[PDB]
């Protein structure tokens, strides 16, 4: 029994592109004809603020660089000057059947993996992972920079069973912190819904609408595209039919920020679950493969050598299975 | 040991909005919610050569030929209406806090050393000097860049807006508070206390700033200018574009943010010229000159490397300057 050459998992927890719109606070219950936040252009003039390479540190060359500055065109998105509340809306889809790979080579390997994740579900349910996912939906972690320094954030989550709303949740996203995981009756009811979606015992579709009270005319932060060349424009923002938007993978990276079991520390907070679970903002790999706590060595110990790791690392490897990916040689 | 990080980035504090312009009459300043916006129009401009000639006195017939074929352009222009004499410029500004925390860092030891360094900075003295200078730059209407030059009366109204309604109101005469020196006043120090409470993370600060400048009937106001690159040659008629949020003349938010952080009075050249905007190698484009050159040991990068890596704490003025540059934010790294 060895690991297969190919192994692929399609993702559960499918989000949509989060669209932005704007309005006034206390009109948020009538926030259906709220106008879309548009992306405009403006001109910026740069200054010299980089570190110099000790050869451009001569005063004449520095002053000559101050003489001729660069001019750029930059995409920008703001709230309207009469609106103070940003509305960000997306849909999440929880499917279930997380253990079954969409591609596999060895039949013994996939059957061993299936009974491994089957015993994982039988030992305990999805309640820990779905509780942490309901926490990351409760606080507005999917408002990445739009949440930083907000006055009041409020999340409305709607379970949509048929073509209408089956159930509603109303969260104060600043009360639910970003650091720890609490216990709440409405949050655990939402967690039970997400767990029943994850266990294959139901098809879960949610509509998540977050309202951030930022201020009149303040800048919002949609997702940012990629520029390969210029000749002019130096920053592009993501947009879906003339409305500022956040990428679906940005929302998905904010959803699975649940990993509190990395070997480095625990006072930093949760990170996103990844193989060699890493953050690009810090440029450093937590869960290095030299330590015995990355995803691949844990999976090869649990499935091949039958070494069941600790139950929080079991939560980590099953969260990586829910994330999906391309595993193999 | 303990080298600086290869990538390091700080998001800005003191976020301003775009400053929108409207026009009205003085002493209607308290009813200035239905004031109409200042619009941007186009006009034709015929001019002749008033620049220096490249070949000075060696071609007079070329000069006469260039005067017989003058420059025709189309220029964006923004005036007050002929029955209103007061420009009203409105924006919002939020003070956040968490000034030392970088939004990106490579070395964990470097960011822990930086965090404890700025923690000792806050512990020795507050943000009170920096917030006093920021409240001064809000008190005088320095964000009216050329709209304040030669104004008869400038008046600034600052609303601290806690919930959806106003929590406190300040009212300043911006011509009394000079552009030169930093004084003391009870209302100004109360505003400085609010800005410092926002800067420390002990509160959420959102302010609405409205300036009224008494310029004159029909006089010209000055919004921000857009980029007109590679359109001045083929036809070349449109030669000046003014920035506008939808059908309203506006100032860029980075121009307001440059006027807010004009606080640096500690640069080694002199101080008789006045405060400049805080910047690494603190430089003015209109003078074409960098104060705080890196050959002197008073720019931002050498001061930060001495304060963080080698624990050489500079003077309290240079510490004010380094923390002001951390409040400003930027991309600081090996480029």
């Amino acid at each position: 029994l060895s690991t297969a050459s190919v192994l692929a998992f399609e993702r559960k927890l499918d989000p949509s592109d989060a669209l932005m719109s704007a309005g006034a606070w206390a009109q948020r219950d009538a926030s259906q004809e709220w106008p879309a936040v548009t992306v405009r252009e403006k001109s910026v003039r740069g200054t010299i603020s980089n570190r110099l390479k000790t050869k451009d540190r001569d005063p004449a060359k520095l002053d000559a660089s101050i003489q001729s500055p660069n001019l750029q065109t930059v995409d920008v998105a703001n709230l309207p000057s009469d609106a103070d509340t940003l509305k960000v809306r997306f849909t999440l889809r929880v499917l279930g059947g997380a253990g079954t790979p969409s591609a596999c080579n060895d039949a013994a390997y996939r059957d061993k993996l299936l009974q491994t994740v089957a015993t994982y579900v039988n030992e305990q349910g999805f309640a820990e992972l779905a509780r942490r996912y309901a926490h990351n939906l409760a606080n507005a972690r999917f408002l990445w920079r739009n949440r930083v320094g907000a006055e009041a954030v409020e999340v409305r989550i709607n379970h949509i069973r048929q073509g209408e709303v089956a159930r509603t949740w109303r969260f104060d996203a600043l009360a639910i912190g970003l650091r720890d995981f609490k216990a709440d009756a409405e949050l655990d009811a939402l967690a039970e819904l997400i767990a029943s979606g994850l266990s294959g015992s139901g098809h879960v579709l949610l509509e998540v609408v977050a309202f951030a009270r930022i201020g009149d005319g303040q800048e919002v932060f949609p997702s940012q595209e990629l520029i390969l060349d210029k000749g002019q424009k130096s920053k592009t923002l993501y947009s879906v039919r003339d409305a500022a938007a956040i990428h679906s993978q940005k929302i998905g990276n904010a959803l699975r920020t649940i990993d509190t079991w990395y070997p480095d520390e625990d006072g930093l907070g949760p990170i996103a679950v990844e193989p060699y679970g890493s953050v690009t903002s810090q440029g450093k790999a937590y869960r290095q493969p030299k330590q015995k706590l990355d995803f691949y060595t844990l999976l090869d110990n649990w499935v091949l050598r039958d070494e069941a790791p600790a139950v929080e690392q079991q939560h980590y490897v099953i969260a990586n299975l829910i994330r999906g990916g391309v595993f193999g040689e």
